[PDB]
């Protein structure tokens, strides 16, 4: 399907969840595009300003797209796939509690699944890949993506 087709991707934190310290919110969205940039050519820059290629919004319930919310537990977050407009945008739903640990739902780990849609990226079958379908916290310290994922995304990019 879409993927970006030039280098440079910009990003934008819409808002930020009072969930967080918002240095954590910047440092787990940080080091999720960062997973992505280990394995292909892309280069991610955090804007401030302006239209960005990926704006990170967190929302609840009926938030402006077709994709509203469900409140605690159930949907954690969704993405677009790339394209103008919406397209890479990726929401997380505020109903939850973020986190940098094993509490509540990792932000980092969500974003990394997240940003992976908003890549390009669809479902894995496989539980041990990050883009499979299911939430379940691993330690964030260590994180690596399967070799399902590489495979994924390095059949989009490099
Ligand atoms: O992209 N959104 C989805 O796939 C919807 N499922 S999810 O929110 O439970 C979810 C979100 C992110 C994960 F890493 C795992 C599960
Ligand atoms: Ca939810
Ligand atoms: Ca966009
Ligand atoms: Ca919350
Ligand atoms: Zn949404
Ligand atoms: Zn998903």
């Amino acid at each position: 399907g879409p993927v970006w087709r030039k280098h440079y991707i910009t990003y934008r934190i819409n808002n930020y969840t009072p969930d967080m310290n918002r240095e954590d919110v910047d440092y787990a969205i940080r080091k999720a595009f960062q997973v992505w940039s280990n394995v292909t050519p892309l280069k991610f820059s955090k804007i401030n300003t302006g239209m960005a290629d990926i704006l990170v919004v967190f929302a609840r319930g009926a938030h402006g797209d077709d994709h509203a919310f469900d409140g605690k537990g159930g949907i954690l977050a969704h993405a677009f796939g790339p394209g103008s407009g919406i397209g890479g945008d990726a929401h997380f739903d505020e109903d939850e509690f973020w986190t940098t640990h094993s509490g509540g739902t990792n932000l980092f780990l969500t974003a990394v699944h997240e940003i992976g849609h908003s890549l390009g990226l669809g479902h894995s079958s496989d539980p041990k890949a990050v883009m499979f379908p299911t939430y379940k916290y691993v330690d964030i310290n260590t994180f690596r993506l399967s070799a399902d994922d590489i495979r994924g995304i390095q059949s989009l990019y490099g």
